[PDB]
């Protein structure tokens, strides 16, 4: 069904999104892993912590990635969920307008109408 497609979409966009949270702190230790690395005088491995703390900046843009396609995904689907409410409130609304218009048993109306139309009608070819 849509809905448990939706409510999927949801768990796995939470649980992205506290990845995200997590890796953000791993950026913020590698950051401070490097100074401290500086502050003993250790250039190289102050570079290597630099270097990890891009590939983690990279994998949190692909968490970020997953998220905005799966938020994306949801909002299609409760677009179109919406749009199939409108669709289906105005064929039951085409239905009501039918009995409305057959609210005659008597008598003649709608094709008395019907063939004034085609008198009027007939100015045109």
């Amino acid at each position: 069904s849509p809905t448990k497609a939706i409510v999927r979409l949801r768990e796995h966009i939470n649980l992205l999104s506290k990845k995200q949270s997590h890796l953000r702190t791993q950026i913020t230790n590698q950051e401070n892993e490097a100074r401290i690395f500086l502050t003993k005088g250790n250039k190289v491995m102050a570079k290597n912590a630099l270097k990890k703390k891009k590939t983690i900046e990279q994998l949190l843009s692909k968490v970020e990635g997953t998220m905005e396609s799966m938020e994306q995904q949801l909002f299609s689907i409760e677009s179109a969920n919406l749009n199939l409410e409108t669709m289906r409130a105005m064929q039951e609304g085409a239905k009501a307008m039918k009995t409305i218009h057959s609210g005659l048993d008597i008598d003649k109306v709608d094709e008395t109408m019907d063939e004034i139309r085609e008198q009027v009608e007939l100015g045109d070819e």
